């Protein structure tokens, strides 16, 4: 629950992924800051060069970090499941193009917070915008759309990540997303709501390696049941 994510968390990211028969791994480290809705983290390909955009990856490299405001924080269904945390799944529809398929636990391994993803690609175009690297080295803010998913006990989401091309056009990224707690504890199921998302991609001077910095920033909005200071 709440209390777990009061200071600041460590976090590792570990990340599996196959796209198009290309094999590499991603390793992140960093924190979280859930009280300001704050990520800082580091990613590194370990395997060498990434064979997909940075960009691409952002979505599926912890929304346990999303300040919620205290009247909605009985609707943080991610902080509810922790420790013993959730399974996070996505399908990720690039238009004109092909698809990621992700898998992922976030949970606590004592102090640090663990996303643990295995990510699969298929049908993607080889001089399309992502085997192409035609994808400019930055990110928009966007909305994601929760729901409740009674059937399951967790929560559905779903939303539109616009990646702009380096021609100018934008390359659209529909995110179908479903999460499942681990484990048979009570947790919360949310009203209808939405984060809102806003980032920045860097380059570290000093790293060699094929990386990504970002800083992160989500609050949960869409509920004003108790915000009293907007009565005025
Ligand atoms: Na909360």
């Amino acid at each position: 629950g709440e209390e777990l994510f009061t200071g600041v968390v460590p976090i590792l990211v570990e990340l599996d992924g196959d796209v198009n028969g290309h094999k590499f791994s991603v390793r992140g480290e960093g924190e979280g800051d859930a009280t300001n809705g704050k990520l800082t983290l580091k990613f590194i390909c370990t395997t060498g060069k990434l064979p997909v955009p940075w960009p691409t990856l952002v979505t599926t490299l912890v929304q346990c970090f999303s300040r919620y405001p205290d009247h909605m924080k009985r609707h943080d269904f991610f902080k509810s499941a922790m420790p013993e945390g959730y399974v996070q799944e996505r399908t990720i529809s690039f238009k004109d193009d092909g698809t990621y398929k992700t898998r992922a636990e976030v949970k606590f391994e004592g102090d640090t917070l663990v996303n643990r993803i295995e990510l699969k690609g298929i049908d993607f175009k080889e001089d399309g915008n992502i085997l192409g690297h035609k994808l400019e080295y930055n990110f928009n803010s966007h909305f994601v759309y929760i729901t409740a998913d009674k059937q399951k006990n967790g929560i559905k989401a779903n939303f539109k990540i616009r990646h702009n091309v380096e021609d100018g056009s934008v390359q659209l990224a529909d995110h179908y997303q479903q999460n499942t707690p681990i484990g048979d504890g009570p947790v919360l199921l949310p009203d209808n709501h939405y984060l809102s998302t806003q980032s920045v991609l860097s380059k570290d001077p000093n790293e060699k390696r094929d990386h990504m910095v970002l800083l992160e920033f989500v609050t949960a909005a869409g509920i004003t049941h108790g915000m009293d200071e907007l009565y005025k």
